[PDB]
């Protein structure tokens, strides 16, 4: 029973420290998708922006 | 004189008109210009950003 003691403060202190590691990867993941969406209507700007002034050029062409 | 004016006057008011049509697309590169400049930037350091926290995150499970 006590080295059920000693196992189960080792899961258990590893337990805690599975929580912490993975909020964290959960914050991060978080983070990663919003900067992601930031990057997902990054082009979705410049890509009306490129083929605006793919089509502007058309005029001055002639 | 006249005739030749006539073309004259018409090849005077499109390159002056294509003078503004090449500033145009000078304004329009510098906006493409900038905003892939701004998105290489952004996005070489987004996705390190994504590996800083990939790696951190493979850190914790490995």
């Amino acid at each position: 029973i006590d080295e059920l003691t000693t196992r189960k403060c080792s899961v258990d202190a590893r337990l805690q420290a599975e929580n912490e590691r993975a909020e964290r990867q959960d914050r991060g993941l978080k983070e990663a998708e919003t900067t992601y969406a930031k990057l997902v209507e990054s082009q979705k700007t410049l890509v009306d922006f490129v083929r605006k002034e793919y089509e502007d050029t058309k005029h001055q062409k002639y």
